[PDB]
């Protein structure tokens, strides 16, 4: 159903490509153009084979060489495209946690939009790489109900998608109604359990039924009922339950919409989704924000950075 914008290259010859990359870096200067035109046109799997060939041909590390030749945002963008798919989210997560500061925005974004299937892989990939337990790192860097919601999510235990049980839809909407609007204060525990564990098809029916019953969209109650990270988290979850692409098209938009740009978010969403559903993200960006993602990246970015990005995203009309 989903569609990314980067696919496997047809006449792939990892050895030929590595040679092109060597030339682009050998001697004085760099042919950034040759680099970017090549790398944004191979799938992540192919980029791993190229790095492999490069090492057996020249005994040099493709990524470490690039880190020496490139600079600024282009570098960061090229370094991210080189990260093996199975490892990127883990890498972004580890980096949001580590340090004297945590980027809850990153924690929220990845954990809420990734499916249980993806969360399990991410958890494995994370432990094998940093020799730490993701849950334990999140738990230690966060607190309150925000932390709880994240753990519930990390269990990747969401119920499966069965035929919808109306009595059950009714029950859950009423429960949410009683846990928030009809209450002085909030029963966050009830929101966490219903939002974090019920199936996706079930919750979509509950969101609607809840509108019917209360006159509010669950999003408005959340905003009325909560604050801080828990609010952002719950909104992210609700948004992703409705449509992950749509939720991501929106975090992309707010990354640029502001004055300058949140390049880390721009890089992270475009790269991480390039081979999953970036095409869908593009479509949702047009519908809801009037302009294609292309036109928007095009005006906020520049340099080879802008060229690579536009080449990865593509679609001038979306
Ligand atoms: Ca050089
Ligand atoms: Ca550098
Ligand atoms: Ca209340
Ligand atoms: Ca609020
Ligand atoms: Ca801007």
């Amino acid at each position: 159903a989903l569609r990314g914008t980067v696919t496997d290259f047809s006449g792939f010859d990892g050895r030929a490509d590595a040679e092109v990359l060597r030339k682009a870096m050998k001697g004085l200067g760099t042919d950034e153009d040759s680099i970017l035109n090549l790398l944004t046109a191979r799938s992540n799997a192919q980029r791993q084979q190229i790095a492999e060939e490069f090492k057996t041909l020249f005994g040099r590390d493709l990524v470490n060489d690039m880190k020496s030749e490139l600079t600024g945002k282009f570098e960061k963008l090229i370094v991210a495209l080189m990260k093996p798919s199975r490892l990127y989210d883990a890498y972004e997560l580890k980096h949001a946690l580590k340090g004297a500061g945590t980027d809850e925005k990153v924690l929220t974004e990845i954990i809420a939009s990734r499916t249980p299937e993806e969360l399990r892989a991410i958890k494995q990939a994370y432990e094998e790489e940093y020799g730490s337990n993701l849950e334990d790192d999140v738990v230690g860097d966060t607190s309150g109900y925000y932390q709880r919601m994240l753990v519930v999510l990390l269990q990747a235990n969401r119920d499966p998608d069965t035929a919808i049980d109306d009595a059950q839809v009714e029950l859950d909407a009423q429960a949410l109604f009683q846990a928030g609007e009809l209450k002085a204060g909030t029963d966050e525990e009830k929101f966490i359990t219903i939002l974090g564990t019920r199936s996706v098809s079930h919750l979509r029916r509950v969101f609607d039924k809840y509108m019917t019953i209360s006159g509010f969209q669950i999003e408005e109650t959340i905003d009325r009922e909560t604050s801080g990270n828990l609010e952002n988290l719950l909104l992210a979850v609700v948004k992703s339950i409705r449509s992950i692409p749509a939720y991501l098209a929106e975090t992309l938009y707010y990354a640029m919409k502001g004055a300058g740009t949140d390049d880390h978010t721009l890089i992270r969403v475009i790269v991480s989704r390039s081979e999953i559903d970036l095409f869908n993200i593009r479509k949702e960006f047009r519908k809801n924000f009037a302009t294609s993602l292309y036109s928007m990246i095009k005006g906020d970015t520049s340099g080879d950075y802008k060229k690579a990005l536009l080449l990865l995203c593509g679609g001038e009309d979306d």
